[PDB]
């Protein structure tokens, strides 16, 4: 219980203490300051991390955060380099971390923090992740956290369990539902059609509809898939 009492003693009387001269001040938050990065360094990243970095809101913070986050980074770790950075490597930390708890990693360090590294790692868990469900097995906090109308009004216009499991913020629903439904909808073989209504309706049909659907445009989607569903 080491850990509670040293993190909340030192974060309590460091931060209640740091926004209270000379030789003392100078001497105690120096002390202070070049303290934390030797249990930062390294339950109590937490406490610590977030106490310390939240309390007072050029070699140490280098050679701290360098040999933190390559020796964290590269001994694997998500609470110092989350913890750490939140207060390049994106691609080569979870390319190489999770070429290789990956999840957690990957998506807390890559999504707490642009169209490559979320193209190609949003789109690369699909495939590697389902060639040997994929939203509840899964959770990826980089979509939900992170970017989302980049991704969503791009690539909506596979993507009806992400888009849908993922966008259950008016924009990015109002421009990507309006442009892919009325791009979709006037662009007009089954796939396309079959595709762009059953994700662009399930993705926007999920207190949302009844805020947005005061319900007139359903008519078009379920007559024109099912007279044409059941006509061809």
């Amino acid at each position: 219980l080491t850990v509670a009492s040293l993190e909340a003693l030192s974060g309590l009387l460091k931060l209640f203490i740091s926004y209270f001269v000379g030789i003392g001040s100078k001497l105690l938050d120096h002390l202070l300051a070049w303290a934390q990065p030797r249990t930062l360094q390294q339950s109590t990243v937490q406490i610590i991390v977030a106490i310390l970095d939240v309390f007072h809101l050029a070699h140490k913070f280098m050679n701290d955060l360098m040999n933190a986050l390559l020796y964290l980074e590269n001994n694997l770790p998500f609470r110092e380099p989350l913890a750490k950075f939140l207060d390049p490597d994106e691609s080569f930390e979870y390319f190489f971390n999770e070429f290789s708890e990956i999840t957690t990693r990957f998506v807390y360090f890559v999504g707490l923090d642009s169209s490559l590294r979320a193209k190609v790692l949003e789109s690369l868990p699909r495939v590697r992740g389902l060639l040997h469900c994929v939203r509840f097995s899964n959770l990826v906090d980089l979509c939900e956290s992170l970017e989302e109308l980049l991704g969503e009004l791009l690539d909506a216009g596979v993507c009806l369990t992400l888009k849908r499991s993922s966008n259950v913020f008016q924009v990015d629903q109002g421009f990507e539902t309006l442009q892919l439904l009325y791009i979709e909808y006037f662009k007009s073989l089954g796939h396309e059609k079959v595709f762009n209504f059953i994700d662009k309706i399930s993705k926007e049909g999920l207190f949302d509809d009844f805020i947005f659907n005061e319900k007139c445009q359903d008519i078009p989607t379920v007559q024109q898939t099912l007279d044409t569903i059941i006509r061809m």
